[PDB]
């Protein structure tokens, strides 16, 4: 489904309704609860979301660019080609990036669907490729993008983002980018749907300074002292003057939403039997998030540089961080512009501003509790709340909520709305959840607790129930990797729900936040250590020790395989003792190779995508020992990515990247 249009409101015009929107949205929340609160027995439907990047290989120029010109695809697949999609059980939606695709199954999977995940993901890829080859045919006849070859790649990061000649538009700086006002990203990186440039503007204005994301550079032998791509400019005030102050020696400087939301990830959503189970599942998936973030790492480079981290998360965290310097407890960089650190916050409300520690895109703040093992002391972190909102969720005549669950919403509501259409100002709170969806959906966290709609009353057995979204996974090049990780979380989720009586996953939130920073460090999967529970089978216990990813996956006591994966395969009867038995199974071979891919990366035998791209850059003939990714390095890299994506072992790169056994296996074995 394509996002439907309207009159967007710019920040100065919109900010006067922040409070109207919040009130009305809570009201809607209340109705959702009153109507759907008592759903029970919802089945385990679930599905993934994939995100893709259309890359234009200009082979003759030896240049890989982001393709910002075939974006009609997203409308085509949703109008005249919406039937191809449906026939095929796939669905396409727009994403921040004009070069980006997003796609899901058209219907959620029900329980264990085997290789069908991968099948469905491959159909998504084939359809994009199909339409692209169509455009290539039309273009040829219209004499357009000559020498050009567009391919969709599930990259987490585009390695040359905001670097010279990184988009397939001639002379993109010959006009101004009023939306980002970025030094590096022409606004053509933004998807045309009004919502996206709106968000981009609203945050910058609210903030009163460009977003700013500094990423530690890798320290090669000739690496410059500073990010020498910073330049001075006079299009925009204050923005063009901000760089000198905001940047830092030994740090990749990035200054635009697209650096973050122009990144891709894998997401999986799950429906629990009911709100109570959903709380329990959400809570228990909290510490999986930073672990899977480390495990899945696929983004070792930004803005032309090898970074000294392997994942996207902090970059996306900064890319939409609407916090004024007031909200961050820091000096404005340009005080005559950003008046008293309040940026765009209306005068009449500056007095009710709070120091807020985390970007509205950031790791979960609070366990929701409501289950045997939960105790409020686990929420041991700084989490500012909207007390009016808490008040009203505690004391109202439609759905009085428990304190813990009230606090979660109360925390989401410390944010202002950042894109609102004029049409939409007054809703019927009994039927619309749009206003709440405004705040719900611009709190982008590692999980998301998804209420349903007011229309999802218990008698309606088919409407979406109470869901948990697992958001941290970096996205992988191959549909096999992404299916594998999708099934991993599926199994974990199933385990969790099947043994809900016996699994205590709680740990102090503060260790989770720490985990979330460890998870960024370069080669983290290979050696760093994380706070993980000592035992899950054990009421009244919340000890952690510090384990490696290898341990966290494989420890008999508290490992993901022996504690989560292996047990649920037993009660389903896929094996009797051990997951490895699958290698020999008739009905279930592919599952073996998923889990083995998973195992072998956790134990460091097989590399992460992040590792593999790093090695690749580091040993490229044109590599200059200075952390620089040149057009050429980028081109050959993305060329490998293309072949890898297609199981093309002609240069032994697949064997090199998945090892012999698995490479052979997938080369010789297509899904279901
Ligand atoms: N009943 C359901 N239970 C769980 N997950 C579902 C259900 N229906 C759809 N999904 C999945 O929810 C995800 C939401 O898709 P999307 O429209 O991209 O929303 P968002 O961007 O809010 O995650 C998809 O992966 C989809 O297949
Ligand atoms: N592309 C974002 C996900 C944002 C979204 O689509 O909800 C990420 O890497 O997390
Ligand atoms: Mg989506
Ligand atoms: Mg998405
Ligand atoms: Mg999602």
């Amino acid at each position: 489904g394509l996002l439907a249009l309207g009159t967007p409101l710019q920040w100065f015009e919109s900010r006067t309704y922040n409070e109207h929107i919040r009130d009305e949205g809570i009201e809607q929340l209340l109705y959702i609860f009153q109507a759907a609160g008592k759903r029970d027995n919802d089945p385990l439907f679930w599905g993934d979301e994939l995100e893709y990047m259309v890359v234009d290989f200009d082979d003759k120029e030896r240049n890989s660019m982001l393709d910002v010109c075939h974006d009609k695809i997203l409308t085509e697949l949703n109008m005249e080609d919406s039937s191809l999609c449906e026939a095929n059980d796939v669905s396409f939606h727009p994403e921040y990036g004009r070069y980006m695709l997003e796609a899901t199954p058209a219907s959620p999977y029900l329980n264990y669907v085997g290789s069908y995940v991968e099948v469905n993901m491959q159909k998504r890829r084939a359809i994009a490729e199909y339409k692209l080859s169509e455009y290539a045919r039309q273009d040829s006849k219209n004499n357009l993008h000559v020498g050009s070859r567009s391919v969709p790649l599930t990259l987490t990061v585009f390695p040359r983002m905001g670097c010279p000649d990184f988009i397939n538009i001639k002379d993109p700086w010959n006009h101004k980018n009023a939306a980002s006002r970025s030094l590096f990203l022409p606004d053509e990186v933004i998807n045309r749907h009004v919502r996206f440039p709106n968000l981009t503007a609203s945050i910058r204005t609210r903030r009163g300074e460009k977003v700013c994301m500094n990423v530690p550079m890798y320290k090669d032998i000739a690496t410059p002292e500073t990010d020498d791509s910073i330049y001075d400019r006079d299009w925009f005030l204050p923005e063009d003057k901000e760089a000198k102050l905001a940047s830092k020696p030994g740090f990749i400087y990035m200054d635009s939403m697209g650096f973050g939301m122009g990144c891709s990830c894998l997401q999986v959503t799950f429906q629990a039997p009911n709100i109570n189970k959903a709380r329990y599942l959400y809570d228990a998936l909290v510490n999986f998030a930073p672990i899977m973030l480390a495990f899945s790492a696929a983004a070792p480079a930004f803005k032309g540089w090898l970074a000294d981290q392997d994942v996207r998360w902090n970059v996306i965290s900064g890319a939409v961080d609407d916090r004024t310097p007031k909200e961050r407890g820091v000096a404005p960089l340009l005080p005559k512009y950003n008046k008293n650190g309040f940026g765009g916050i209306a005068k009449d409300v500056q007095d009710k501003v709070l120091e807020i520690p985390k970007s509205r895109y950031s790791s979960v703040d609070l366990f929701l509790g409501g289950s045997k093992f939960f105790n409020r002391t686990y929420n041991d972190t700084n989490v500012p709340i909207n007390e009016k909102v808490l008040g009203r969720l505690l004391e109202n005549d439609k759905a009085p909520l428990d304190y813990d669950l009230a606090k979660h919403f109360a925390h989401l509501y410390i944010r202002d709305p950042v894109s609102t259409f004029e049409e939409l100002l007054n809703q019927d709170n009994k039927t619309s959840s749009n206003h709440f969806e405004n705040i719900q959906s611009t709190n982008w966290q590692t999980l998301r607790f998804k209420p349903p709609t007011q229309q999802a009353t218990p008698d309606k057995k088919d409407s979406p129930g109470w869901r948990v979204e697992f958001r941290p996974f970096e996205v992988q090049l191959l549909d096999f990797e992404n299916a594998a990780y999708s099934v991993l979380i599926y199994l974990i989720v199933d385990s969790i729900l099947t043994f809900s009586d016996n699994i205590n996953a709680y740990i102090h939130m503060s260790k989770v936040w720490e985990n979330m920073k460890i998870a960024h460090h370069r080669d983290a999967i290979l050696f760093e250590k994380f706070h993980w529970k000592k035992s899950f089978r054990n009421d009244t216990d919340v000890e952690t020790e510090d384990y490696s990813i290898s341990e966290i996956f494989h420890n008999p006591e508290n490992g993901i395989f022996p504690q989560f994966v292996t047990p649920i395969l037993c009660q389903k009867g896929f094996v009797t003792k051990d997951w490895k038995e699958l290698k020999h199974s008739s009905k279930h071979e592919r599952l073996y190779y998923y889990l083995k891919l998973i195992s072998d990366r956790a134990s460091g035998e097989l590399p992460t995508t992040a590792k593999f791209f790093r090695n690749f850059v580091l040993q490229h003939p044109d590599y200059k020992h200075d952390s620089k990714i040149s057009k050429s390095i980028n081109y050959d890299l993305l060329s490998t990515c293309d072949r890898l994506t297609h199981l093309d072992d002609s240069k032994g790169e697949l064997t090199s990247f998945l090892g012999a056994e698995i490479a052979e296996y997938v080369k010789k074995n297509k899904p279901s």
